[PDB]
């Protein structure tokens, strides 16, 4: 759920989910897909896709079980689709952290209905 | 949907709406209800309460027509829950904009897991 991937995209990054992230360029945070502004964007535009083809639990609500350990993500085997949904926000969490010297303030709390037509995943 | 609210919000307060409401207090953005911090939290708080009577629209993804006239939102006749969700949606970007006076930025990008849980509607 988002308890989870908001927690791994703190530990991984150091920074508040919410801000950071909330809504960020055109694929970061609420309202779907769109081209990627940028390599923190195309982080989440994957992210999105990751969930985009998962059947069987819910990635908004679900909640699963994972642990840090030796500073990794480490996913519970929990049932199949929590465990594939826990490696999806896994990704995005090490995505987002191995762009931070990217990352640009000007696209944070995005104009998102405003953003080109994301291709299909 | 979220694109028809948040514009809504955009219109009453001024205010970019994620920024500003995409994570305040326990009630504004995602997840669902707690105790309301403030009066600008408690706006949210009736906004959730006011979406689980929709039967037969996704308050999220559906849209529906509205329009500004002499400075007010005015709902289209939609069809019954589509209407009903475009008055939740006005109500909320009125409520936010009559309690700017109290909008406290410690309660934006807020730690939403420890909220106390809600009272039902
Ligand atoms: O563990 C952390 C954060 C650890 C952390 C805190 C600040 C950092 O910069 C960092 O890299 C790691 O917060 C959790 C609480 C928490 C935060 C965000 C969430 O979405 C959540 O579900 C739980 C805890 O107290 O264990």
């Amino acid at each position: 759920s988002l308890f989870e991937l908001g927690k791994m995209i703190l530990q991984e990054t150091g920074k508040n989910p919410a801000k950071s992230y909330g809504a960020y360029g055109c694929n970061c945070g609420v309202l779907g897909r769109g081209k990627p502004k940028d390599a923190t964007d195309r982080c989440c535009y994957v992210h999105k896709c990751c969930y985009k083809k998962l059947t069987g639990c819910n990635p908004k609500k679900d909640r699963y079980s994972y642990s840090w350990k030796d500073k990794t993500i480490v996913c519970g085997e929990n049932n199949p689709c929590l465990k594939e949904l826990c490696e999806c926000d896994k990704a995005v969490a090490i995505c987002l952290r191995e762009n931070l010297g990217t990352y640009n303030k000007l696209y944070r709390y995005h104009l998102k209905p405003f953003c080109k037509k994301a291709d299909d995943c």
